[PDB]
Parts: structure tokens; C-alpha cells; sequence
């Protein structure tokens, strides 16, 4: 029936409120715990409730990160509450689809996702990355399942901050983060001195996958994944290996244009090659990726969604979001942007 709790709003001062919800059903089970869907009684708005066991010795890192985030391309923490050992419940605004589910529909129908959606989704993913990276926060698990979508508005929201953390130069970090297909080669080599550019490699794998209709670097083991990477980028040099972290197969770099289908836009291929680089510092930053020419169509004042509606918010950048390179506001914010 109706469940009533005293929950603290995600943003603003700590002042708990009585919150009632109903139609509670399980929508996911993972190593962390369970994710439910529920409907708020007052507004009828749908929410996802991520229930995790509370450590007791320390504050939950995912909650601390979520309370600092406020961005149109990041899933909104509406409330949080504790319940029966103690459990933390993160109440997030529900988003009905994911890039994983949508890409699977196109792949099963032997069709590719239209390039207009590839531009819209990748651009919004790079904006969410620019925002979290501006605080030193690395997501560490960028993959299609963590890219929520509203199919009507074409809004994308990054979710699952269970692996996210602030990367401080000089501090070591666990290499065993990030999921199969999307792991940067420095993580496959077990590097503990990686930077936020691991999220950019993962985003590049998502872009290549949306263009190909299948993952670009598949394999259930790191050896297989690394052989697939070497087939595309060629054997990494001794310098490139040192920048990431043995006798590798001497394979020449496959021309990036031949990796994708003939109809693939060349700007999409150019963007891929600048994200999927062995040297972590050579990869584009998320803000530079947003300013790439592959996204120029999104900055045209006449562009509209295939369903006739206007594009979602794309140019409401804040000072925080542009901090890594403020002069890019000239490309990123077009003349017509309000
Ligand atoms: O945070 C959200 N989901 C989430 C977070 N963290 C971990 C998991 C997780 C991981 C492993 C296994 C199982 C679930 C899921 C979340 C928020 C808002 N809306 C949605 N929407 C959906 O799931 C619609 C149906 C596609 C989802």
C-alpha cells in the first residue's frame, strides 16, 4: 500500500520531511543491494530507490558525491533516508530507458541508432563528465547501462555513482573498477595512478559501439580485450606502454575509416580516434569533446528532434562546468542559445 518515511532532501539544508510512496516493485539486484521503483503519493512522480547497507564506520561515499551534484545530465537525488543493521535509501528521479536497452533494440532489428541520437546522447554524456571532472570526481564505471534516457525529450542522465570518487594526484586508486568492454588499457594493465581520462576512454567505447551496433573491444578477459584494442590502434610503443603502466603481437594500426561502416560520418571517426588513445594525457577532455565538430549539428538553431519537438537543454553551461577551459564557451554556447 502506502509507505511513509522521514527523508532528507538531496539538495539544500538538512531538514527531513515526511514522504509517502506506493506501487513499490523491484527493478534491479546487484552486489550493492536492490533498486526499487515507486510512485510519490503527492505528485504521482516516479522514483528509483537504491537501497544499500550502511557501513557504520564511515559516511557513504556515493551519498556524499550525490549531495554535491546538480546538473541536467546527472540523475537527480531527490531524497535519502535510513531504514532497517542500517540501510541507506537513495531516492532518485526515475528515467524510463537506458542507452543499453535502446542500442539493443536497434541491434536486434539489424538497424543502427540514427546519428542525430548518437550526437545528442554522446554530447550530454561529455557534459556530465565535464561537470563531475571539474570537482576532481571520476565516475569509474561509464557504460551504456549507466546512461539513462527519456525517449521523448532525448535527455540523457548519468547514473550509478557507486564506484565514483575524487582522484587526487599522488594518491593510489584501485585498478579493478570499470566494466568489461569499457576499461581503459591502463586499468587492464593494473595501473593505480590513473586519472579521470579513464571515463573518456569508456565514453569513446560507447560512441564506437553506437556507430558499429556492437562493442568495439569485446572479450571476457583482459588479454582478449587488449588483442581487440591492438587490432584497431596497432601495437602500443614502449613510451605509450610507460604512460599506461612483455612481448605484444606486432600488429600495424588498422585505418580508423575501415573500422566503421562506409556511411559513418568522418567527424564521428575523427572524434573516436581522439578519445580511444593509448596515452591517457593525449585523449580529449570531456569539454574539448563537447566542442568537437561531430556535435556542430546540435549547435544549429534550426535542428529539431525526429519526433518534431525541440532539442533538450544543451548550452546552459555554468562557470564550474567550463573551468577546465573557459575560452571554449565561444564554441560551446552558440549565438541563438538562451
Ligand atoms: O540509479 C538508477 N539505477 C541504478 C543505480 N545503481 C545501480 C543499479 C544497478 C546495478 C547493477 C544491477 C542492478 C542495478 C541501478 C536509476 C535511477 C533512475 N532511473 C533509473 N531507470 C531505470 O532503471 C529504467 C528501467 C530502465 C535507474
Amino acid at each position: 500500500k502506502v509507505t511513509t518515511v522521514v527523508a532528507t532532501p538531496g539538495q539544500g539544508p538538512d531538514r527531513p520531511q515526511e514522504v509517502s510512496y506506493t506501487d513499490t516493485k523491484v527493478i534491479g539486484n546487484g552486489s550493492f543491494g536492490v533498486v526499487y521503483q515507486a510512485k510519490l503519493c503527492d505528485s504521482g512522480e516516479l522514483v528509483a530507490i537504491k537501497k544499500v547497507l550502511q557501513d557504520k564506520r564511515f559516511k557513504n561515499r556515493e551519498l556524499q558525491i550525490m549531495r554535491k551534484l546538480d546538473h541536467c545530465n546527472i540523475v537527480r537525488l531527490r531524497y535519502f533516508f535510513y531504514s532497517s543493521e542500517v540501510y541507506l535509501n537513495l531516492v532518485l528521479d526515475y528515467v524510463p530507458e537506458t542507452v543499453y536497452r535502446v542500442a539493443r533494440h536497434y541491434s536486434r532489428a539489424k538497424q543502427t541508432l540514427p546519428v542525430i541520437y548518437v550526437k545528442l546522447y554522446m554530447y550530454q554524456l561529455f557534459r556530465s563528465l565535464a561537470y563531475i571532472h571539474s570537482f576532481g570526481i571520476c565516475h569509474r564505471d561509464i557504460k551504456p547501462q549507466n546512461l539513462l534516457l527519456d525517449p521523448d525529450t532525448a535527455v540523457l542522465k548519468l547514473c550509478d555513482f557507486g564506484s565514483a570518487k575524487q582522484l587526487v594526484r599522488g594518491e593510489p586508486n584501485v585498478s579493478y573498477i570499470c566494466s568489461r568492454y569499457y576499461r581503459a588499457p591502463e586499468l587492464i594493465f593494473g595501473a593505480t595512478d590513473y586519472t579521470s581520462s579513464i571515463d573518456v576512454w569508456s565514453a569513446g567505447c560507447v560512441l564506437a559501439e553506437l556507430l558499429l551496433g556492437q562493442p568495439i573491444f569485446p572479450g571476457d578477459s583482459g588479454v582478449d580485450q587488449l588483442v581487440e584494442i591492438i587490432k584497431v590502434l596497432g601495437t602500443p610503443t614502449r613510451e605509450q606502454i610507460r604512460e599506461m603502466n612483455f612481448k605484444f603481437p606486432q600488429i600495424k594500426a588498422h585505418p580508423w575509416t575501415k573500422v566503421f561502416r562506409p556511411r559513418t560520418p568522418p567527424e564521428a571517426i575523427a572524434l573516436c580516434s581522439r578519445l580511444l588513445e593509448y596515452t591517457p594525457t593525449a585523449r580529449l577532455t570531456p569539454l574539448e569533446a563537447c566542442a568537437h565538430s561531430f556535435f556542430d549539428e546540435l549547435r544549429d538553431p534550426n535542428v529539431k528532434l525526429p519526433n518534431g519537438r525541440d532539442t533538450p537543454a544543451l548550452f546552459n553551461f555554468t562557470t564550474q562546468e567550463l573551468s577546465s577551459n573557459p575560452p571554449l564557451a565561444t564554441i560551446l554556447i552558440p549565438p541563438h542559445a538562451r
